């Protein structure tokens, strides 16, 4: 059991550079359109308290250099969907795949491609924290990096690379532009509200760990779903409702572990620590494994 | 700090499914040769014993499908090279990238793109255990997923993967066929030997935790190589080699902290503890990390 990603290969072909006199970042590029962060049109004066659509209106087509890979696409209109830079170019993506734009709640997760200057550059596992950050991997000239799911083929595309915040975590848009969480597209210093931990994804990856063999954790009390609330709310987990449950129904099914058996099991692992022991190689509680993912790779 | 895959494209389109009879895997397709596990060429009843030579003379060209997606590769030739299976077929591969085919050695990481029936699935990051298995993630119909380097978009491929062992772990070839590790391509319960902690990797994690600014684990102590190898089979880590010591480098430079006084440093954290203190917000030494994983993130 480990963090897996979707394979890549149907995003990396639409990975592209964007260039706005020395300004420079990834964009996407679908059919005759290229998606980008809108902050590529900030020189890095205008980074730091941009007037968008004040900048925008005096750029013009011929301002934009879009590369993908040796060759350079001509622009041929330009417009704004919220902190997302659309690009019309003249020639379209023929490894377009088939693909939706979708926006994911927390708790859900995706594949990041990361990628610099359009060129990618890694893959791997993230999911949309309840405080709408990411904690991804991610260096300068990562903007512009996309999140993605795949379901037969289908590429849904769910977030958007745009800053790290101070405390190295990441923020970003779905691809209509809107961001995850309270931020904006401006080089301020700006804070997450507190952190919480997904709980349904914590019981997933107990489960995960059942059916990889370990059970240390288990124990033989039960609880009411209201009195394991209290407990998570207590120690800033969200709180685990009857949808939770349900989710999580296939996993108590295969394993033969009531879901509130799991709870009772996750109660007494957050009152009493992990006492030193590990859980699947790690020595805290991994919460960033869905149902969805656990079944995925149980079976 | 996270596990990172390389980008899986170059591989994905070089991933076929191979049958003979109802014995169905994975295969890699480059130019006009596909590469796959010759226990392909087995019945249920061959996998426990096979007898390998005898398997391949009751066989033809047109014993073998081969499959890009639903689309048949015409089998023109097969041969037997040590555990993998090489079939001609009449099609060179246009999205054949630049490759090469590398032994590895333990500690060295790669990523994997696990397949089933020809369909890649996930990627992920592995690492080589010095026992030569690898902890990853397979289901059934895996056998044949590679695993693989990426380097200036010249693809390095180092792993082929065959069965799973008792334990949960992997165990596999590389592309000549040539086992990691004692193992032999039988369904036969086979045991991983006892592990051990891949030292050169905790060593690049605490390169990678200074780089960081955490370094209370920094002493004024210094250490041979020799010294600092007996030592480290005491407590059931790998012994660093002279390669070892020479892809620290790098790291060495960066920071200014000398390999030996940074062996010194975890000498000390060997032989008393972290003391509840964390390295990189963690209490356990990261090991799959290689020195060049770290400069990369
Ligand atoms: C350390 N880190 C982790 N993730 C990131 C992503 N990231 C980024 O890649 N680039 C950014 N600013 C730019 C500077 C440029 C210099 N040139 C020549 N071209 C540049 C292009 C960009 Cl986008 N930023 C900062 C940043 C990007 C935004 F989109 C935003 F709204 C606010 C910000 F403060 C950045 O975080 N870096
Ligand atoms: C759970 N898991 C994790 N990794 C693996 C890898 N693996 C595999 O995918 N398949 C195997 N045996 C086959 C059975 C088949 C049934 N049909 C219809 N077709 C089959 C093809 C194969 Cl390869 N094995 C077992 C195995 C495969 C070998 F190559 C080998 F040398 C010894 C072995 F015991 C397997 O481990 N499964």
């Amino acid at each position: 059991f480990r963090k897996m990603a979707f394979p890549s290969g149907k995003v990396e072909s639409c990975m592209v550079q964007v260039t706005c006199g020395t300004t420079t970042l990834n964009g996407l590029w679908l059919d005759d359109v290229v998606y980008c962060p809108r902050h590529v049109i900030c020189t890095s004066e205008d980074m730091l308290n941009p007037n968008y659509e004040d900048l925008l209106i005096r750029k013009s087509n011929h301002n934009f250099l879009v590369q993908a890979g040796n060759v350079q696409l001509r622009v041929i209109g330009h417009s704004m969907q919220n902190c997302v830079l659309k690009l019309k170019v003249d020639t379209a993506n023929p490894k377009t795949p088939k693909y939706k734009f979708v926006r994911i709640q927390p708790g859900q997760t995706f594949s990041v491609l990361a990628c610099y200057n359009g060129s990618p550059s890694g893959v791997y596992q993230c999911a949309m924290r309840p405080n709408f950050t990411i904690k991804g991997s991610f260096l300068n000239g990562s903007c512009g990096s996309v999140g993605f799911n795949i379901d037969y083929d289908c590429v849904s595309f769910c977030y958007m690379h745009h800053m790290e915040l101070p405390t190295g975590v990441h923020a970003g848009t779905d691809l209509e532009g809107n961001f995850y969480g309270p931020f904006v597209d401006r080089q301020t210093a700006q804070a997450a509200g507190t952190d919480t931990t997904i709980t349904v994804n914590v019981l997933a990856w107990l489960y995960a760990a059942v059916i990889n063999g370990d059970r240390w954790f288990l124990n033989r009390f039960t609880t009411t779903l209201n009195d394991f609330n209290l407990v998570a709310m207590k120690y800033n987990y969200e709180p685990l409702t009857q949808d939770h449950v349900d989710i999580l129904g296939p996993l108590s099914a295969q394993t033969g572990i009531a879901v509130l058996d799991m709870c009772a099991s996750l109660k007494e692992l957050l009152q009493n620590g992990m006492n030193g022991r590990t859980i699947l190689g790690s020595a805290l509680l991994e919460d960033e494994f869905t149902p969805f993912d656990v079944v995925r790779q149980c079976s």
